[PDB]
């Protein structure tokens, strides 16, 4: 054809992602692409040589991607390299060589919420994170004009457009970038100290369902798109699951409370620390108890203390609890390839899957669902549905454990961090806290048991206990030290960075004389 009307693509601006005080976190920055019409080159070979040194080209492999594409009018020379590359490749003025504007995404906090806001494929739509879940809202619509192209594959003129660019929306996350950054520092230096594998640790507001803070270690700078390590992109608390463990124990504490036959001053007789139910045996740790009190059956992290409660309560009851405070369970937030986990469920509970359901064996979590677990609980028994982006107006909580109960616990788990025997490592100064240790055995890679040496170390809880605001989760996957125990490796992490967190929010400090 002499003339031929077509149609290109105008690429738009991708919308800001911000923190909630309205710190950037992910820029649309403008970038030159270069491309080329090989028919038009053809016109020009003696400028071939310049052109392919500024590209940093060797001659003859140039010249040979021309000559084998000569039929084609659209070659990519570079993508994405910035205006400055760009305009020194066009200072040639190579007939046949032209420019287009695009847009590649810069991440001003780089490593320290690469997970969280996540990042973009070679097409600046979303991979990972917000930029994968939000990317209907952050990618707005490209533009569309018009052209006239030749058996060369030339263009004539212009006076078109027939569709504008749209550029995408502004997102807040929930993030608070100053308590993301003292998450991501006390993490960091936790699994170094500790030489472990991985962790995450999540922040959240137990009165709006906010995630305020979500880090993992390993983590990566996603302004280096040449490194493509799959493992440290891995966004673990919202797709890495894992047995919690004694973790639980609150909420099976809260359906023996709401079961009419438990009160915190009844007392369980957990001698010798072991019990046999069948061919299976449940040992504590500590075993030179006779009475326990349902107090010092969390302090003291009996298995066999919660078992046996477990046992008169039913399993149903306990299940009923993990299922309402969200275990297992959906948490409405739309990432793509986020685990759910798994809460095992029966018509009839055989008594060894009762008592490992009691201290969290045989279901599998998110580190994101335990801290809405624990949430939950801290906000008087009232689960607010999560949110990674910024709430103005919060929705209607759902009370899923009544307001008495988790009140009790609340007051046990303080006793937990503050008691004689108790998780101190996990005390915040200034402040009262509360919450619950756990340790792990992982399952073994291949059939294959429990592995022997790995363990998985963890820590839940909230502050401040008088008037709960933050509760936080921090889970510290196979440390190497002398130490495993969670009260050990992760209650530490858990002080430092509540510490610093509710200074940060100005929350006040409630360890005060009696009123
Ligand atoms: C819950 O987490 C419980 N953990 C275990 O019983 C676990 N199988 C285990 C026992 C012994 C080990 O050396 C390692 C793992 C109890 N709660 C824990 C806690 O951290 O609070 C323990 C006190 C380790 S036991």
């Amino acid at each position: 054809p002499a003339r031929s009307v077509r149609h290109i693509a105008i690429p738009a601006h991708r919308g800001l992602i911000t923190d909630r005080n309205g710190e950037p976190l992910a820029v649309s920055t403008p970038v030159t692409t270069l491309w080329a019409n090989p028919k038009e080159l053809m016109t020009a070979k003696e400028r071939w040589p310049q052109l392919a040194a500024a590209l940093g080209q060797d001659t003859k492999l140039f010249a040979d991607r021309i000559e084998q594409n000569a039929e084609r009018e659209f070659i990519y020379l570079v993508r994405g390299l910035t205006p400055e590359q760009g305009e020194g490749v066009i200072a040639l003025k190579v007939p046949g060589v032209y420019s287009i504007e695009e847009f590649r995404r810069f991440y001003p906090a780089g490593e320290v919420v690469a997970h969280a806001v996540g990042f973009t494929d070679v097409d600046d739509r979303g991979r990972e994170g917000i930029e994968l879940a939000f990317d209907e809202w952050l990618a707005g619509v490209p533009g569309k004009r018009q052209v006239l192209k030749d058996r060369r594959g030339r263009v004539i003129k212009d006076v078109q457009v027939t569709k504008n660019a749209k550029p995408g929306k502004t997102l807040a996350l929930s993030i608070d970038l100053r308590l993301q950054y003292l998450a991501h520092r006390e993490l960091r230096n936790a699994l170094l100290e500790n030489g472990a594998k991985a962790g995450s640790l999540v922040i959240m507001d137990v009165k709006t369902g906010e995630i305020l803070a979500m880090t993992n270690q390993p983590t990566y700078n996603p302004n280096n798109r040449r490194n493509l390590q799959p493992a440290a992109m891995r966004n673990r608390a919202m797709i890495d699951v894992f047995e919690p463990g004694s973790t639980v124990k609150p909420f099976s504490m809260s359906a023996a409370l709401a079961s009419g036959r438990w009160k915190p001053s009844d007392i369980v007789d957990v001698y010798p620390g072991t019990l046999q139910i069948g061919r299976y045996t449940i040992r504590d740790v500590s075993r030179n108890s006779r009475q326990l009190d349902l107090t010092g059956i969390l302090i003291k992290s009996s298995n066999v203390g919660i078992s046996k409660i477990a046992f008169d309560i039913g399993a149903e009851s306990i299940y009923s609890v993990m299922q309402q405070v969200g275990l297992g369970q959906d948490t409405g937030l739309g990432f793509p390839g986020e685990r759910v986990g798994n809460l095992p469920n029966h018509r009839k509970w055989p008594k060894a899957e009762t008592a490992t359901l009691a201290y969290g064996y045989g279901l599998s979590v998110t580190a994101i669902q335990l801290a809405h677990a624990y949430a939950a609980l801290a906000n008087d028994g009232k689960s607010v549905p999560l949110s990674m982006t910024r709430v103005d107006r919060v929705p209607d909580g759902v009370q899923v454990i009544s307001p008495e109960v988790a009140s009790t616990v609340q007051g046990m788990l303080q006793q937990v961090v503050e008691a004689q025997g108790g998780v101190f490592r996990a005390q915040v100064p200034g402040y009262h806290a509360a919450g619950k240790s756990g340790t792990a055995r992982k399952v073994s890679v291949g059939t294959k048991g429990y592995r022997e040496n790995a363990y998985r170390s963890l820590f839940a809880g909230f502050a401040p206990a008088t008037d709960p605001r933050i509760a936080m989760v921090v889970v510290i996957d196979e440390p190497s030290k002398a130490g495993y125990f969670g009260g050990l490796v992760s209650a530490p992490v858990f002080s430092k960075v509540m510490a610093g967190a509710l200074r940060l929010m100005n929350v006040p400090p409630d360890n005060l004389p009696t009123a």
